[PDB]
């Protein structure tokens, strides 16, 4: 009867789930992106109103009967995204607890369910959030495609195209990127990458799909792939560093997870990462995430009822 909704607002989906106050998750519902500094303000409002009526249609219960709601998502990184995005789920007439959170946060929640903690977030996008002992959070990164994410997908898809125009046009080492690339996209030559990337309304989700052109390419030997990935690695261990050492944890047992399939998919790119940290902090402990961000979401807002 009493429910809570979590909202994942993830770079490669929206993800919502619909659970008791016992923490029986009742449905799942999936939509596509909901970040504001890649869409419209009217793109993402209609992607979030889509995604709670399809679950309240399964559920069969009006929003006004949900005790809580809290959202993760990207682009809500500044208090100013938090009540833009609050106005939209307001819109649809709920009166009740809203939570808006920066994707990172709800990460955190389910993958480790406690408030402390460390988490790095590479998918689409990337993020380093953590809060200490001491109740204090911060973050490092989230920047966004054009003036961030650094060691995310988008970034290695990037990249990924950069080494293959510099092998086609030598200003750069050979890489059989510079085929494998076409091959995936389907595409008979270099130049129809001009109308690929400015033309045709290309998504992130589709550059960071280039990650796995990138990981193929490593595991046939191809040595500028491995160093695309190796740096991507060492860019998501700066941003554990600089959180680190902001909240004054560089000498304190720390659990650290992480989200996000480009860090978890890439085993040598999750290697890499595990080294750096291993070689800078011996008191991290890495770890796998417990649940999804969704019911880290779930968990926010089940937390805020009695
Ligand atoms: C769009 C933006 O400025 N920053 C987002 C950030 O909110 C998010 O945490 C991160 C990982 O999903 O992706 C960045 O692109």
């Amino acid at each position: 009867m009493k429910y809570v909704i979590g909202i994942d607002g993830g770079g490669s989906k929206t993800h919502m789930k619909i659970s008791t106050l016992d923490y029986k998750v009742l449905l799942e519902v999936f939509k596509g992106p909901s970040n504001i500094n890649s869409s419209t303000k009217e793109e993402v409002k209609r992607v979030l109103q889509e995604l709670i009526m399809e679950g309240l249609g399964k559920l069969g219960q009006s929003l006004e009967e949900c005790s809580a709601i809290c959202i993760g998502t990207a682009g809500a990184d500044r208090t100013e995204d938090k009540s833009i995005i609050e106005d939209m789920i307001r819109s649809l007439g709920y009166m009740g607890k809203i939570i808006v959170v920066n994707d990172a946060e709800i990460a955190l929640a389910g993958g480790i369910e406690k408030r402390e903690g460390i988490i790095v977030i590479s998918g689409t996008g990337s993020i380093c959030y953590g809060r200490n002992k001491e109740g204090r959070s911060a973050r490092s990164g989230g920047w966004g495609h054009i003036i961030g994410d650094e060691g995310s997908g988008y970034d290695i898809g990037i990249k990924a195209i950069k080494a293959a125009l510099k092998s086609f046009d030598k200003r750069g080492e050979k890489t059989i990127l510079e085929g494998d690339i076409l091959d995936f996209l389907k595409l008979k030559s270099h130049e129809d990458l001009i109308n690929y990337i400015y033309r045709s309304g290309v998504t992130k989700k589709e550059i960071a799909s280039l990650t796995r052109v990138v990981n193929s390419a490593y595991i046939k030997g191809d040595l500028v792939s491995k160093r695309i990935l190796k740096e991507a690695a060492r860019e998501l261990f700066l941003s554990v560093k600089a959180v680190v050492e902001v909240l004054s944890m560089q000498n304190k047992k720390v659990v650290l997870t992480t989200a996000g399939g480009v860090i978890n998919n890439i085993n040598y790119l999750y290697d890499e990462f595990r080294k750096f940290l291993n070689l800078n902090y011996p008191k991290v402990k890495i770890i796998s995430m417990k649940n999804d961000s969704a019911f880290g979401a779930v968990i926010i807002a089940r937390s805020e009822c009695d």
